[PDB]
């Protein structure tokens, strides 16, 4: 009878087909089958024990000065927090104190029967592991939610100290208590084992060991809670936070549920897709994107139902680790929530938000005890519409049993506010329906039938009340003011009535029209990056940050409660916990704005890496409404983010400090000679080496090839270094030089355009490996390339960009005023251009029309200037245009140029295994001959080169020269192009010689080709023009350079350079730094160095010896730790550090060229953690820069 296993199911916890069948056991008796259950009942027990237990609490007691700590292990998060592993893991935590129990055995078999008295009613693998405990004088205790639970015992302290110092360990691991505990044995060996790391690679003796030990002693110093930088003043160690008040630690104590398992990583995709390969053995795109998640019972099979649905729903219909299927009517993606926790934090990011959970219980056994905890956690992130899933239920003979399942779930439904009473239930087995059968397969349609019809349609985003984030403000000439955004949601059509609201009192307008780059609309659509013109509103009424809504939709608000996750370390978040007065950045779709946060009822401390929910206060309003995102920032860096739930109704720095520093940093710095010739030499002297006689010298010394690695390292940097100063007085030195040098690049480009049209040998014997090489290029070439430019790839691949035209100057470069004043044109490119204004409303205008560009002088040596070209501006939009699709192509060849790494990479294999040369280019994008251009080009594209290149040019000195080469570099493509034309050149060499063209990998006038192939590459680049650099390319030293990295058997002997006659504060604090850099090992210095550096560090005024930053956060202060900092002064739990800006002044940006700017752009962008999302690409402002420096607060953290 079903009336009765009820009674028995509801006093026990265990299944329901396990309490009907152990009633029929009992012949149908009550206490009997509670018995039989019992000692039945420890099989299963020792049944789940082959299951990996992960989760679990962390449990702490302290009896006047005696404590105790255990973690008890679950396998899913929501057990851990459930009614009743709480009471379990709450008595053997008090039975643990009273009865003290160091040793584990004595209660693990001690509870031992009540422990199979849940693993039976629950079904979890729930194993009570370690536990210890400490008494100490005055020992304190802190709590993280459950998770992680500390125990310090310290005498001589008070309380408000030891609960302070339970957080410190709480955060921070501290693996001893002082840096002697170390194990000296751990220690006698880690020291001779790093006493190589630095032994080998050259150094003597006497710095592996200093270096070893400054180092060894870090590693102490820092895992060690007496060198731990205390969590709420990091500016000092909890060693003198210690020492300074009374007190001292006796020990202490800190356990992390799960720390030490594997629990090896799941990945429900792959999981459910190989469960069902064994029953796979056997216009229309307007359909709402409805996604839902299975929550439940860990091996109620949510996973095995989650299959079934999949191939039952193949068979019938058509088409972040998301499983997906579809509906007649709709399109599904699937998501499995198993943890509470680890779900909040997809749902607050936006890695996977929920229209509709589906429960999934198993009718053998019912709901379990912490199916409520399921509801729960759907109940929080306010899930709206929750399906069940009832499933196996072939193995219930009885129908009665069904209903009775289904009331138990249809009130642990309304317990939770969910229609307990009006919701689905289907009953049905997720196997059955596996293994193609009817009766069983049509109940999975079932549940899909009622995710049609249950789970309501989302709202259209182009269906909500409009919206658009302005993201910039032009105040257009004879048109009237207008923004520039997306728009959101919603539709504007052009004479509807906007408001602007947000950041000042809410203002109200009208839209006088809608555009884009192209063509011009009467009407935005959500989804587009249209521009929105507006009247009877001025341009500085409004910010970046408020947003165009139709009235009365949103309002502006100052205080609300949301729920956000704040990024772990690794992440990339905090790797410093905060607490109550956090104040950082909250970035709104468009734009920062601060605010000050207060933590709920208990949470203190928050640490990098966990979910929370707070209420966030801003400085000014912000229009807003519920389900809004938002990035919590940190001076330009996201460690957070979050979502609004509930709108509330919304009720340090220095005088003579911020400007004690800009003075010193204006400061000139003075000195009797050559400042950086000094460092040198002294530097030189420091490492026992020669120093430099003359300034003639520095930049006429050649390394040897052979030294110890570190006897090397060292010349290398000594025989670079210097190379670049322009400063040298010494010298008959110009830039007279920079155009002799040139003028050999034309008339070498001639003989080779000469050469490379007559090659008929009178017979038919000769055959030379040139010919040959550039018949490969032209093939391999047009293989990949095209017959011609497609305008598809034409229209996102053309932009401006960059600084001179030979119409702008240097300080007209910003790509506004390249459609703010009009550019000149070559001849014969001006139809594109015309295409382009064919395209677009708004007028491209043109200045003059010349094939002339200017040919110019640019620093770069000591011993020679360098020559470069300002072509015309509209060639350039459209050089860049081709550039940029021979970018695209060249990938096919395993070549990437946004990524110099994956050639500096290859530089070091080559320098260890020596089968990889580095080749350097002389006379680079300065040689490439119009001959050799067309003989590889499919000829559509020789034109369209032909076309938008400058064919004759401009000197300074008023003469004038028509081109040999195609190009010089300075060319909107001359840089794509020689890439290419080097590569497949190396590419066919490679095939000539059988070696794997795979093995060719390019950038710039940097080629990286396999060793052998090097010889011929040399007589094939001495044919088609190319003189190549026999000094600076190696095929076969302990040595490549490539992409500014160069390698010394696989250590690295880059150098840094000493470019500028250093004069100013921010010129020293940068030598000093890049000797920083060049000679630390992770912090750590080499004595022979940190001579010279702390030497000249003393030239610095004084406040700017102290003032120093992390590394790679600028060079406006010296590289050094930043606690040590004076001047750090930690703001809202934000360490704002001050460094040395460039003084700027403020100019004015054409708001037409500036406004042609953005819109060309949307478009651009409309032709192309998981946070980066609600972020943008700012607004144009312009500045000169004066020579005077200044002082900008910024954002750090200490690594
Ligand atoms: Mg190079």
């Amino acid at each position: 009878t079903a009336s009765l296993v009820k009674e028995l199911r509801e006093r026990t916890g265990a299944g329901m087909m396990d309490c009907k069948k152990a009633l029929t056991e009992a012949n149908g008796d009550i206490e009997l089958a509670i018995e039989n259950m019992r000692k039945s009942g420890a099989i299963k027990a020792a049944k789940k024990a082959g299951n990996v237990a992960a989760d679990g609490v962390i449990k702490t007691k302290i009896d006047g000065n005696y404590g105790i700590i255990l973690e008890v292990n679950c396998q899913t998060d929501f057990v851990a927090k459930d009614a009743g592993f709480q009471a379990f893991a709450d008595k053997v935590l008090d039975a643990a104190v009273a009865g003290k129990i160091t040793d584990v055995e004595v209660l693990k078999a001690q509870f031992e029967e009540e422990r199979v008295a849940l693993v039976a009613k629950i079904g979890e693998n729930i194993n009570i592991r370690r536990v210890a405990a400490l008494e100490g004088d005055v020992l304190g205790s802190y709590q993280h939610g459950a998770r992680i639970g500390v125990l310090v015992a310290a005498k001589g302290a008070d309380e408000e100290l030891v609960k302070h110092i339970a957080m410190h360990v709480a955060a921070s691991k501290p693996e001893f208590i002082k840096p002697e505990d170390v194990s000296a044995e751990v220690v006698e060996k880690e020291y001779q084992v790093q006493l190589d790391i630095a032994m080998q690679s050259g150094k003597p003796k006497e710095i592996a060991e200093k270096m070893v030990e400054g180092r060894m002693k870090k590693f102490t110093g820092e895992v060690s809670l007496t060198g731990q930088p205390f969590v709420m003043e990091p500016s000092k160690t909890v060693g003198q936070l210690l020492k300074e008040h009374n007190a001292e630690v006796t020990g202490f104590i800190r356990f992390e549920v799960g720390e030490g398992i594997e629990k090896v990583e799941t990945d429900f995709a792959a999981e459910v897709a190989a469960m069902s390969k064994q029953s796979h053995m056997s216009f229309e795109r307007t359909k709402p994107h409805v996604n839902v998640g299975t929550i439940g019972h860990v091996d109620h099979g949510k996973t095995t139902l989650t299959a079934a649905i999949t191939t039952v729903l193949a068979k019938t219909y058509g088409g972040t680790s998301h499983v997906e299927y579809d509906t007649p009517t709709r399109h599904y993606a699937h998501v499995d929530c198993p943890g509470h926790a680890d779900y909040v934090k997809n749902m607050i990011t936006g890695a996977a938000q929920m229209d509709g959970a589906i429960l999934v219980v198993a009718a053998t056994d019912g709901p379990m005890p912490q199916t409520r905890e399921h509801i729960l956690l759907g109940r929080q992130v306010g899930v709206p519409y929750i399906i069940v899933f009832l499933n196996k239920c072939d193995m219930v003979d009885d129908e009665e049993l069904l209903e009775l399942v289904e009331m138990e779930v249809r009130e642990l439904l309304s317990q939770y506010d969910f229609p307990g009473d009006d919701t689905p239930i289907v009953r049905g087995s997720a196997l059955k329906a596996l293994e193609g059968d009817a009766e069983w397969e049509a109940k999975i349609l079932e549940l899909a039938g009622f995710l049609d019809s249950y789970i309501p349609e989302p709202e259209r985003a182009i269906d909500k009340p409009f919206l658009l984030p302005i993201e910039d403000v032009f105040s257009i000439s004879g048109r009237g003011t207008v923004v520039t955004g997306r728009v959101e949601r919603g539709i504007i059509k052009v004479g509807e009535e906007v408001e602007i609201v947000g950041i000042k009192e809410t203002q109200k307008s009208t839209c006088t029209g809608v555009e884009m780059f192209r063509k011009l609309l009467d009407e935005g659509r959500a989804g587009e990056n249209v521009g929105v013109l507006l009247r009877g509103i001025k341009r500085e009424e409004i910010e970046r940050g408020q947003v165009l809504a139709k009235p009365g939709t949103i309002k502006p608000h100052t205080k609300f409660e949301s729920e956000v996750y704040i990024l772990s370390k690794d992440e990339g978040g905090r790797h410093t916990p905060f607490f109550k007065g956090y104040r950082p950045q909250f970035y709104f779709r468009t734009t920062d704005v601060t605010g000050t946060i207060e933590l709920p009822e208990g949470v203190e401390m928050v640490m990098p890496g966990d979910n929370i929910k707070m209420v966030v206060t801003l400085i000014h309003p912000i229009a807003m409404d519920d389900g809004l995102r938002f990035a919590i920032r940190e001076g330009g860096r996201t460690v957070g983010a979050g979502v609004v739930a509930k709108v509330l109704s919304g009720a340090s720095s220095r005088n003579s400090l911020s400007a004690q520093l800009r003075r010193a940093a204006n400061t000139r710095i003075e000195v009797e000679g050559n400042l950086a010739l000094s460092i040198a030499n002294d530097l030189l002297l420091a490492y026992g080496q020669s120093p430099f006689n003359s300034e003639a010298e520095c930049i006429s010394f050649s390394p040897r090839f052979d030294g110890t690695p570190d006897d090397f390292r060292i010349n290398y940097l000594k025989a670079e270094i210097m190379s670049k100063y322009d400063d040298f007085s010494l010298g008959i030195d110009t830039e007279a030089v920079a155009w002799e040098k040139f003028l050999a690049a034309e008339a070498e480009c001639a003989l080779t355009n000469a050469r490379l049209y007559r090659p008929d040998y009178s017979e038919d014997f000769n055959f030379s490996l040139g010919e040959s090489c550039i018949h490969m290029a032209r093939r391999k070439i047009a293989k990949l390339i095209g017959d011609v430019p497609s305008v598809e790839g034409m229209l996102r691949h053309c932009r401006f960009s960059g600084g001179a035209t030979t119409t702008n100057n240097r300080s007209y470069g910003h790509p506004s005023f390249k459609f703010a004043l009009p550019q000149a044109c070559t001849p014969r490119a001006l139809k594109y251009v015309l295409a382009l204004r064919a395209s677009t409303h708004f007028d491209i205008r043109i200045s003059d029309i010349s094939p002339f560009n200017k040919a110019v002088t640019v620093p770069k040596n000591s011993k020679t200037d360098r020559c470069i070209a300002i072509e015309p501006g509209w060639n350039m939009f459209f050089q860049l245009g081709i550039g940029g699709i021979l970018r695209d192509r060249l990938r096919c060849w395993g070549i990437d140029l946004n990524d110099q790494t994956i050639n500096q990479r290859r530089a070091h294999e080559g320098s260890v295994t020596n089968n990889l040369a580095t080749v350097d280019l002389s006379a680079a994008s300065d040689s490439i001959s119009l001959a050799l251009c067309e003989l590889l080009l499919p000829p559509g594209w020789f034109e369209v080169l032909m076309d938008l290149r400058s064919p004759k040019g401009r000197l300074p000195d008023g003469s004038v020269v028509t081109y040999e080469k195609i190009s010089s570099m300075g060319n909107g493509y001359t840089f794509e192009l020689e890439s290419l034309i080097f590569a497949s050149l190396a590419r066919s060499v490679c095939e000539i010689l059988d070696l794997d063209s795979s093995e060719v990998t390019v950038y710039g006038d940097d080629i990286i080709l396999p060793s052998c192939a090097v010889p011929a590459l040399r007589e094939v680049f001495k044919y088609v023009g190319f003189t190549t650099n026999t000094k600076k390319t190696f095929s076969e030293g302990p040595f490549r350079e490539s992409c500014g990295k160069h390698y010394y058997s696989g250590v690295d002997v880059t150098p840094f350079y000493i470019r500028h006659r250093i004069v100013s504060p921010a010129d020293l604090i940068l030598v000093l730094n890049n000797l920083y850099r060049w000679a630390t090992i992770d912090g750590v210095w080499d004595p022979r160095a940190h001579s010279v550096y702390l030497k000249y560090r003393k030239l610095l005024p004084k406040q700017l010896q102290r003032n120093t930053i992390p590394d790679g956060y600028g060079d406006g202060a010296l590289v050094g730790s930043v606690l040590i900092n004076p001047f750090a002064k930690n703001r809202g739990w934000i360490r704002y550090v001050p460094v040395i800006t460039d003084h700027t002044r403020d100019r004015e940006r054409a708001e037409l060229g500036s406004y042609l700017y953005d819109l060309f752009s949307r478009c651009l962008s409309e032709s192309n953690a998981i946070d980066q999302l609600i972020c943008r690409s700012n607004p144009t402002k312009i500045s000169r820069s004066t020579g005077k420096f200044d002082i900008q607060y910024i954002a750090c953290s200490s690594r």
